[PDB]
């Protein structure tokens, strides 16, 4: 009743009673920049969110803009070592590859910029939501630095390995129905972003667990092989997701008829 | 005369004077669902296409709807174990990676439901013509299952790593030119998909067989490795290609100007 | 003063006072077809190319035709064995990587046939901008042979997998905005590509040097391996390039706001 | 006869427990193996586990294992580059059924283990080797780079470089020196068949599902990175594991 | 205690030069690896490198390393598939935590080191085996394939067929026989825990940045192709190489 | 003097047969590794191959191999971590157009072979050492991270843990056991130079193409998955098998 959302600070927390929890970017004076400290926070809460029973996390920031990226300020200032950077890069790693591989599913409700290793967080969830504000970018050229968060990898998945080159090599902007269709986001609304992933996750947090586990970590490790050796894994996923009990209800459902049939869009 | 076509009862097929052979799933009553049965049919099919001389494969479903994919009736009722069920992922991966990577053209005639499964089938084949009845879904979840037949990795070829997702994890459905940009089908008809599949079959037949063996098994294999060893893989497929008796015919027909030249589209 | 631009024949090179060095192909009567002594030349400028000093590549080809692709002519006479062409193919791959991996931005202005092996190059470039006149192809079958210079990877990962497929399987050709939106450039003008994409260059050259060369090289890298993996190496490249000296100035003029913010296009 | 009938250049014995012995049988030409042979070979390694064999113990007719790819068929045919990439892709489809069909396989091993006949030693899980066998691939002297993915599994045997060398030079492999280096698993003083029966015997004694994996997912995995291996291990430890015939034995 | 406390079946013990012995402690249960330790192992080897350890002495209190999956709370369990699929992911994330954490870690083996037990040591950058210590797979003829990645790992240490031999076969290694197999890097006639003290010690005398590549890097550049790795090798050596305290080291 | 004259720090002499003798030529500085040399390694490896080059016997002028990356260059140039990020680039395009150039090299080693003089020994596919002969990473405990692709290479020779080993506790190998290691396929009581010539000039009989194939494709193979690496082999077994050159041996 407290477990999931207590002991945090840079990262606000709402645990819905189906299981949906919305986590916040809190520091929008700061356009939510990723510091150190806001980083640690994301390692704690996605290293442990499976075994918390968490069934979907709609992320999101506070204020006007989605995420602003590394803290340059902090950066700036710390004036780090090769070293030092590189490890502060694996910590975003732990936070970012638990969320991709973690099973649990993340639908990113964005606004406004969506910038740098902003990007980087968005991509690390599976759904992304924009809205009729939201601009994405990898600005870090202008800024004389290369980017992180494995953004090099799921942005190059998102839209395509050379329009992740151009992006980081021009800081060309992508916004509207112009960056949903590039692959940017999987949807884009005339409306809330948040409203809207709130109703993706609440759809979502109804199906079965086991079978939101496989599907929000077994597809991104089966894209790191041949797809020879995918195949073979593939079978074992499904060997244990498909003949789970808590499934035969709904293959009943669709042997008598109660179920609904998949039909074209309206 | 008969060798490549009898012996078969889920599947219809019609060897053409051309080496073109049309695969009919013929189970329309089911809506073409791929039971254990149908599975082993197309194994036997594609492991010996090549050496049987089949130029071409047009691949379609009898009725209305392409392929309802698993078919769920048939799984409800043995309430498999999970060694069961990755047995029986094993035996689709058999008759996919064939189709995949045998070497033998393969255009799907899209119409209807091609849902589940069913897209993981159309997925094993190196073209989809669509047509304005065809629509495509993942709807396992609904089912409270995981995919099959390697959807998780052709899929994400087609339509991006996170727009394979998406559909698995929201049930989300494609149709129309819509699916047609998305990734998946490479052509969509205001007519007869069969018809538009058939004319690419033909031309694909009077091309060099050498030739469609390497695209269409090479080009597979070499995504699966890294660029830098890819290339010399394809070094040596463009040297045993490249220099076939068989294509100086065609070199000598660009050189005498008797052949066409690449021109853009009318 | 001459060092990076003397030499050479079959290609025309003019090095600019920013260090953007344009490459032209100038073989227009033969609508600049690779030859082996132009794959030579294009092996020895590539391989150099960043310790001399160039900052960005503006690669054309001289005439109304990018390029032709193999020398057909050259290789039909040639009456090649399959290793001696397995051998040319090597070359072509030394070329080509050199031009991937090598660090130098590379942006080509594309006119008129981008086709077969003339893909292939185009597509082994970071970026590539088409005019009116562009269009693509890989006509290969139609000549009798497969494609080379690394077009199975590269195209793939510019359109998907299954339109590389297509395009050598059926000798589809695209152009204007439909190739755009396909991937096969990110950049199209209604005017001069080469005036495109010297703006391109000249901005690209204006960055950091080091920032260049790991997004022009560490980002092809990262994609050949598992996401997981790719994530420490990127942490490493982070740390050497976000740390670099050189960069302070820009990161201050973020802190003191004298740098422009990232916003939406207008 | 639905396990041994259908094999002219192949001799078959099913035992009682399941156990196949496959016998390489032209022992006139030391077993080479033609594109007859390889086709064999695809077809009983694409049925056997569906067809309910527990393990194979593979073996060679004669004094020699398997002398390699038929040269003599090979010099006849004169096949063009094209016409021998097709039947080097199925030697690989023979010896890829072998090694990730989920069929346990125990080679024994007497002579000459040469060539492609390295290579399909190879292809087995176990190697029994006795005192009279050695291993080589000759045919790079003649100018041949061996087939049927020796460079493959000779390299995970004993390493790429030996591998190398073997090809690059010809050296040749025997004795305790052989089983040290990796080529087999196993060596006997006495009869490398009677010592692969036992190890055949034993491993049809234990269950079908975790022999299938044993025999299956390990190669598969060592195709991919140990981060990405980890979770498709997981989830046949999840299945294997949670038997219930496993259940059983543990109780 | 920042170290040290916040353990129930490991023992802790951090020495002043930054060695810090990690004991399993269930000797009553031969160590046998429950979920519970499991877990322990998840949380030390995700900290230690943050909180400054420098090496790990690895060792299992009693006369056994340890006797691998605690096999009483699995039966008693009653698992589903699912649920030991999830068991196994934690295994692995221990593990992985592990090999790529950063921080040397070198095992002082003693008696069986067997099923899980040989996936924790083989976890291990070192180990370190006595003359009491043999090394087996067991739970293979008991119908359990094993986990915590041993069929990675072991792979690596001893070659994929040697690996597939021991699971299939259940066949035990010791002494001499099992270093030269590459099961242990080094065999002692005395101590094994004073020689891998001995080793640690030297090794945490050493740089903190250089060793945490070394304990990173090599197995992350293992899992790609060398022609890209060797890229990624670049960089690692540019921010190791170029350290200010590597620079007085030289001089 | 196409193929001999161009370089400072390498001394050529190119046989009748085929066979070049590259010597590293400082040995006033045991032939250690500064950016000029690597250079000149870059340079000839490139072009050996198309300059007619049939194998390489690769020696270090002295008695002493080896002693690896010029740290007295290194100390002075007082490196950015860029600017040696760049240098271990240079390495690396020396090194892996050593290979897989396709043009056989055979180490000829003596005395030292160490740090980056074992990086450059496992560039070649053979090594023949000598009863002098040590291997060590010794640079690790200077806070030195080994470049040159050791970590990819000695993995593949001796086992990732044994490499691991070696670079963080800088053991030196000799002797039989650094042979039955996997640092060299040969080891000799005599000249490892006429041993490597006497390799050399049997590799130089056989055909260009199929030590081509052998000296490049084999390294390209391993770093994909077996079931992939099989298709690629089939073409070049299709290419190299079906040589007339073959053809007329086979006769
Ligand atoms: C693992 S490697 C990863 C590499 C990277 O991610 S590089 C980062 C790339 N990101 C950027 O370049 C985006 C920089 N920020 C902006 O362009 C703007 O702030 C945006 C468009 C996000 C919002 O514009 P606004 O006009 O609405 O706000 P600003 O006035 O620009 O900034 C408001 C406050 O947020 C702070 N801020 C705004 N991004 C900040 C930031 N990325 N850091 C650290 N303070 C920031 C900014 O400094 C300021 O702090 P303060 O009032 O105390 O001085
Ligand atoms: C390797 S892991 C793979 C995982 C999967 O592929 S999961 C499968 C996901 N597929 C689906 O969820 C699609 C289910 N089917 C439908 O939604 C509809 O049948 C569709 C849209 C294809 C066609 O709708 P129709 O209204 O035209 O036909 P139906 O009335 O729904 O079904 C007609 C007959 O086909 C049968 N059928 C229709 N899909 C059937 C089916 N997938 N199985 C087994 N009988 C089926 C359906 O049960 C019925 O049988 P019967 O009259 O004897 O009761
Ligand atoms: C590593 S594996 C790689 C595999 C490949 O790349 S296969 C190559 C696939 N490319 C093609 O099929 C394109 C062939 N060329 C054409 O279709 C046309 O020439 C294009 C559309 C480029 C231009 O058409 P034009 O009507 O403007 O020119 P043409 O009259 O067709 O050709 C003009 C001159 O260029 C020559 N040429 C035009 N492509 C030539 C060419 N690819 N070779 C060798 N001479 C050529 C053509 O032969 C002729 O030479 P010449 O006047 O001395 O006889
Ligand atoms: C996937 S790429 C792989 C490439 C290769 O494998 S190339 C071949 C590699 N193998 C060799 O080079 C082995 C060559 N043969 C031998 O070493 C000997 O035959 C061995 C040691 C196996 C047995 O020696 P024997 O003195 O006991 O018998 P031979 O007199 O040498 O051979 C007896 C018969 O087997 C035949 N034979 C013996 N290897 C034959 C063969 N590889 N083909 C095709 N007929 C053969 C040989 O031609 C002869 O046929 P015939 O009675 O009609 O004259
Ligand atoms: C990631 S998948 C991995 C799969 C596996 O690892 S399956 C298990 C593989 N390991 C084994 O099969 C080793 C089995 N045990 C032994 O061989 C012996 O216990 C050894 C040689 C280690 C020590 O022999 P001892 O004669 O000195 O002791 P035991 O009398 O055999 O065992 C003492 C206590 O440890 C317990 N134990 C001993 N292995 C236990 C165990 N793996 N679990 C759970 N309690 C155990 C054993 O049950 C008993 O508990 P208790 O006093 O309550 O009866
Ligand atoms: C890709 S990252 C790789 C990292 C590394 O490779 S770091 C270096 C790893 N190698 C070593 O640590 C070996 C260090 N040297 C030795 O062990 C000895 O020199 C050996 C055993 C090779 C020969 O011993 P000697 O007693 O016969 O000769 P020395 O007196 O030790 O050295 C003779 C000259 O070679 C020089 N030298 C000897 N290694 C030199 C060197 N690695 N650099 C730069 N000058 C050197 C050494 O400085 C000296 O120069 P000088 O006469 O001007 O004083």
């Amino acid at each position: 009743t407290q477990d999931v959302t207590s002991g945090y600070s840079n990262l606000d927390l709402d645990l819905r009673d189906n299981g949906v929890c919305v986590v916040t970017l809190n520091r929008p004076d700061k356009r939510n920049a990723l510091d150190v400290a806001t980083i640690e926070e994301l390692v704690t809460f996605f290293s442990t969110a499976h075994r918390k029973g968490v069934r979907a996390v709609v992320l999101t920031g506070a204020g006007d803009h989605f995420c602003a990226g590394l803290d340059l300020v902090e950066h700036w200032k710390a004036d780090r070592s090769a070293d030092d950077f590189m490890h502060v890069c694996l910590r975003w790693h732990e936070a970012f590859n638990k969320m991709e591989y973690g099973g649990v599913p993340i639908i990113a409700a964005l606004r406004g910029a969506v910038v740098g290793g902003g990007l980087a967080l968005a991509s690390a969830a599976h759904l992304r939501v924009m809205d009729q504000s939201t601009y994405f970018a990898l600005p870090e050229g202008q800024r004389g630095i290369f980017t992180g968060g494995g953004a090099t990898i799921r942005v190059s998945d998102m839209i395509g390995k050379y329009r992740m080159i151009d992006m980081i090599l021009t800081g060309r902007v992508y916004q509207g129905q112009e960056a949903a269709d590039l692959g940017l986001a999987q949807y884009i609304t005339e409306g809330s972003s948040f409203d809207k992933a709130m109703e993706l996750a609440d759809k979502i947090a109804s199906n079965l667990p086991l079978t939101n586990f496989a599907i929000c970590s077994a597809i991104s490790h089966m894209q790191n092989m041949s797809g020879l050796d995918a195949a073979y894994a593939e079978a074992f996923v499904g060997g244990i997701v498909n003949t789970q009990p808590a499934a035969r209800e709904r293959l009943e459902a669709f042997a008598n008829k109660t179920a609904a049939r998949v039909r074209p869009n309206s």
